[PDB]
This record gives structure tokens, sequence and C-alpha cells, in this order.
């Protein structure tokens, strides 16, 4: 996969993320625009299961 929405939804869904944590980040993701936003969005991403168990 190559950034794809699909692959990264099911990542956010999958993970550990509080259930209004994942609701937000799949919201979002759902209307996102812009390829840099949508890059940036992956950076917070990592960060948050970087620090999860």
């Amino acid at each position: 996969g190559s950034s794809s929405r699909s692959v990264i939804r099911s990542i956010i869904k999958s993970s550990k993320l509080n259930i209004d944590h994942k609701d937000y980040l799949l919201d979002l993701l759902n209307d996102v625009k812009g390829s840099k936003d949508l890059k940036e969005f992956h950076k917070m991403l990592t960060a948050i299961l970087a620090k999860q168990p």
C-alpha cells in the first residue's frame, strides 16, 4: 500500500487507541484533503502507537 486511506484507517480501527480518538482519526481521515496534509496525519499517527505499550 502506498499511502492508501483504506490501509490507514485499518491501522487506526485496529490500533488500541481511545474509542473517541480512533473515531476522530477515522472521521477526519475520510474527509482528508491535500497530499501534504495527509502525510502529516501519519506523522502524528505513528507517534501515538510509538508511545503505546
